[PDB]
């Protein structure tokens, strides 16, 4: 299906990093949160899908069951939110390889997102993930 | 062009909101930042550029062309600045409809641009703003 997410968090330099993967992509969008509160995942989850259809986030443990304002994003903006579901370590060689190009993490943060989404598969022919996102939705 | 875009701030309760509207589609994306900083607009167009293609931001005044830091962000990412150039009031309507659904102002702008980039026009028939940006990039 076309709506499909996952959503993990990761950690660097003691911030906390939320991650969205369009599952059939490997499209991802991320943000650095002060911390990691109900609060900052239902506003991340409340843009997202104001930018692309998300019908369906996974997640991989109960954190997100707990919280009662993702829940009412879920709710205002049509998500289902389901249990059960790597990319997660591409973004860090990236971050590594940028991190001195930014004073902020989160700015690395982002020149990654950005390189995850607009490279080619090693480097030469194909889509980005960018290009597929915007491919499989088109359809 | 497939990749045009205008950026402006609007305000209100004293907070600035950056606007980014993909000219073709009508598409928007929008966020809250404490102060209207070089640092802040910069970080904005990086994320925008990792999600779009991003080739040309029109802009209304001088603000944007004193920056250190935008500059640094045209050059990172292939975007050229241009000078040279409604939906402010929209968004505004649309804000005051959900303010009391949200305890912080960016929610409403973020439930704001939701319903802008997700309505039909007029209410039936044809695309979104968020199907045409997706429509126009996929040709
Ligand atoms: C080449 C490039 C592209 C985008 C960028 O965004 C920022 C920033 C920022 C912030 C906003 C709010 C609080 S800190 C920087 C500056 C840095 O990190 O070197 C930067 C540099
Ligand atoms: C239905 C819905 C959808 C998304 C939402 O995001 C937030 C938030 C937040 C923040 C993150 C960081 C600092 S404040 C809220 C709570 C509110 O504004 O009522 C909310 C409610």
């Amino acid at each position: 299906s076309p709506g499909i997410w996952q959503l993990d968090c990761t950690h660097l330099e003691g911030k906390v990093i939320l991650v969205a993967v369009h599952v059939a992509s490997g499209y991802i969008e991320a943000e650095v949160i002060p911390a990691e509160t109900g609060q900052e995942t239902a506003y991340f989850l409340l843009k997202l899908a104001g930018r692309w259809p998300v019908k369906t986030v996974h997640t991989d443990n109960g954190s997100n069951f707990t919280s009662t304002t993702v829940k009412a994003a879920c709710e205002w903006a049509g998500i289902k939110q389901e249990f059960g579901i790597a990319s997660n370590k591409e973004l860090k060689k990236i971050i590594g390889q940028v991190r001195d190009q930014a004073e902020h993490l989160k700015t690395a943060v982002q020149m990654a997102v950005f390189i995850h989404n607009k490279k080619r598969k090693g480097g030469i022919g194909g889509y980005s993930a960018g290009e597929r996102i915007v491919d499989i939705i088109a359809t």
